[PDB]
């Protein structure tokens, strides 16, 4: 149907915008601490602590499969990256502090992304 196609076009547009947001957010992690999943080989107890791991590579895979239907779903995964890290690692670690900086700097990007999704009407 034409309606289905139109819906798919909107999703494709959302995916394009979220790809830009994702690139901007990942730029705020220059250490690449959050680039890849935490290695379960190197951190064998990780899943005892963290029930829903997340990282930028995993987000990018979902994004390219057009698996984010709206911005909230994308934000939920970004928040997992930060929140998981701030629980597993103590305040006096480079990991926790990287997450705080990513949260603080990412908030600016997400603030405007929300306005853009709303104004263009991508959800
Ligand atoms: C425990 N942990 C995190 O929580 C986040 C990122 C990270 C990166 C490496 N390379 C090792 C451990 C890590």
């Amino acid at each position: 149907s034409m309606e289905q196609v139109a819906m798919e076009l909107r999703l494709t547009e959302l995916t394009r915008l979220l790809r830009s947001v994702l690139d901007q957010l990942q730029d705020k992690d220059p250490a690449r601490i959050f680039a890849q999943p935490v290695s379960l080989k190197e951190v064998p107890d990780y899943l005892d602590h963290i029930k829903h791991p997340m990282d930028f590579a995993t987000m990018r895979k979902r994004l390219e499969a057009q698996g984010y239907k709206n911005l909230h779903e994308f934000e939920e995964d970004f928040d997992l990256i930060i929140d998981n890290c701030m629980k597993y690692n103590a305040r006096d670690t480079v990991f926790y502090r990287a997450a705080v900086r990513l949260r603080d700097q990412g908030g600016v990007v997400l603030r405007q992304a929300r306005r853009e999704v709303d104004s263009i009407g991508l959800e």
